[PDB]
């Protein structure tokens, strides 16, 4: 269970480079972003929040190549659940890339992917997306998956910032 605050903003810039792909919300610390906060549209995860200015957010998307954010996630296999991160984007496939898998269960197409709640962003259960596949599938640590994300921003142009709302979830 679970507790969360919101804020939803109008999108006023959005970066055209595929080398930086973010947006900037005409919200921020005064109507109470936060740091913590994970960026939705269309009912699923489409970035992290950056920077939080007085007035401003800024928003890095979930397709960027490389991803420093350490977005904890989880997948959904029958009923196990598998814990990672979110590493990267393989823009010429469409696919997210996750990694630092805790567990060597079976992972298959279409298992469920939502956000983990561990580390920085820690709000579980967003919609992110279904299991495309894994590679890197025999290695000792390295298993990666690669998943299809269910929600975008193209055409949209308010987002909701949602954060945990517990001082220390426990």
């Amino acid at each position: 269970l679970q507790a969360t605050k919101t804020l939803a903003a109008d999108v006023i810039m959005r970066s055209p480079v595929s080398w930086k792909q973010e947006l900037t919300l005409d919200a921020g610390r005064s109507k109470g972003a936060s740091e913590n906060m994970l960026a939705i549209a269309n009912g699923g995860l489409i970035g992290s929040v950056s920077k939080v200015e007085e007035n401003s957010t800024i928003v890095n998307l979930l397709t960027n190549t490389e991803n420093a954010d350490k977005i904890s996630v989880k997948i959904q296999h029958g009923s196990t659940t598998i814990y990672g991160i979110i590493i990267g984007y393989d823009k010429e496939n469409d696919v997210l890339k996750i990694s630092q898998l805790n567990s060597n269960s079976d992972i298959s197409a279409g298992d469920k992917v939502t956000t983990g709640g561990l580390g920085n962003f820690n709000v579980a259960d967003i919609p992110v997306g279904e299991v495309v596949a894994t590679t890197h599938s025999t290695d000792y640590l390295t298993r990666e998956v690669t998943v299809k994300l269910s929600a975008d921003t193209h055409n949209v142009d308010v987002i909701e910032l949602v954060g945990n709302s517990k001082l220390v979830p426990r």
